[PDB]
């Protein structure tokens, strides 16, 4: 209803290739935006939930039609793993995971009301459980926007068999001095290097950053620049 | 079927206590934190007035038995969504000059009448029920950094409003410590620059306070582990 997809392509800093394609919720607005609400609406209804569910694989199928020689990164919150039905359109994309990443995000959302009771540890239990289910379906996994949301070091410490890629966005850290900013960076560098992940910077401007970050001893990783993303 | 705890903060060169920590425990043979019984308290707000009752007269009574002392609470931010913590914490005001609320790293299930809150407005319900609290004079600290949703996204926002980042080792086992070191120093730098005192908990004995140090973690209070123990 009030939901649409975009894509934005991911450009590599240094080259402009397309690495991958980013696909992303709208609204249907004048200005489209994230559809904050709308998804914590839909989420907040197994009914909902469904028919969301049944729209967006569909949509998503079509673009993996459409672009078949690319890998594709969807967006999944951390609560749709309480939905099966998040799980039963992992399924039936299947044939598609080994060109798909599932980039799980930082997002404290609500807690669908049939998942409520569990305490907070079998909540990240049932969760991770979820997790090893995507990565055995053959999904890429990413961790995406690390060190923002629920995203900490903990985290993703508990997601690590599973994973792949641990994604850095310096747009979400705006009123960080970059010399600050520099030394988390170069923590999770550290870190992806000695678990054999890949580790992305999102959100650089230009080739001129890349290189400000190049001497403060970030050595291994993909940088992406900066760009609007548009209707698939 | 709630009692508290309470643990000395042990200074790890000189063992001085530096504040002590208020637990919260079961009544079990073995206790431990009541984690489940926390949580249905936390879905009930007729459950949650009868625990804010009960907690606040006895860390009251906590107060009175040590006054020349600095007191840790630990609050997780959705206890925030509830009126009755912001009274209790209101009442025990003349005391704040002396107790640290620690904000911890907790994804507990937010108390029903505010889930209509889409999740930038929960956000800024909680930083608004901080600013309160360093309005009545609370010290604020973060619990657990990189840990829970204590993620240096969050630590941003409640900036204007702490005074303290405390990161635990005992949270992070599992990662090599000259990989952990580099989080660690990207914290102390992170405090030094924003006038915060910076705490590493968990450190075991004086060794690894060489390695701190050597890996430009300067200027921080280091605490021992040690035994909560019964109030
Ligand atoms: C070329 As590939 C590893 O993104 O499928
Ligand atoms: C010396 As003090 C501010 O920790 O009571
Ligand atoms: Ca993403
Ligand atoms: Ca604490
Ligand atoms: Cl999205
Ligand atoms: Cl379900
Ligand atoms: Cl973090
Ligand atoms: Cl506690
Ligand atoms: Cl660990
Ligand atoms: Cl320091």
């Amino acid at each position: 209803m009030k939901f649409q997809l975009f894509i934005q392509p991911k450009l590599d800093v240094l080259q402009g290739n397309i690495v991958e394609y980013e696909i992303l919720l709208r609204d249907d607005s004048a200005v489209p935006r994230f559809p904050l609400s709308e998804l914590e609406a839909v989420l907040a209804d197994e009914e909902l939930y469904l028919a969301f569910s049944e729209w967006f694989s569909e949509a998503f199928l079509d673009v993996l039609k459409k672009y078949p020689n690319d890998r594709f990164a969807i967006n999944i919150a951390p609560q749709q793993l309480f939905y099966i039905e998040t799980l039963h359109w992992l399924d039936k994309l299947k044939s598609e995971s080994h060109r798909i990443t599932v980039e799980m995000t930082e997002d404290i959302f609500d807690v669908p009301g049939h998942k409520r009771h569990l305490n907070a540890n079998d909540k990240n239990a049932f969760i991770l459980n979820k997790i090893k289910v995507i990565h055995g379906l053959g999904y890429h996994i990413a961790i995406d926007d690390v060190s923002c949301g629920l995203n900490s070091l903990e985290r993703v410490m508990s997601y690590l068999p599973y994973i792949i890629e641990i994604k850095f966005s310096l747009i979400h850290f705006k009123n960080i001095p970059l010399e600050d900013l520099l030394l988390f960076i170069k923590a999770w560098a550290n870190f992806a290097q000695k678990n054999k992940l890949d580790f992305v910077v999102e959100g650089i401007e230009t080739k001129e950053t890349m290189t400000l970050l190049e001497s403060h001893g970030v050595s291994i990783f993909q940088g992406y620049l900066v760009n609007k993303p548009f209707p698939v």
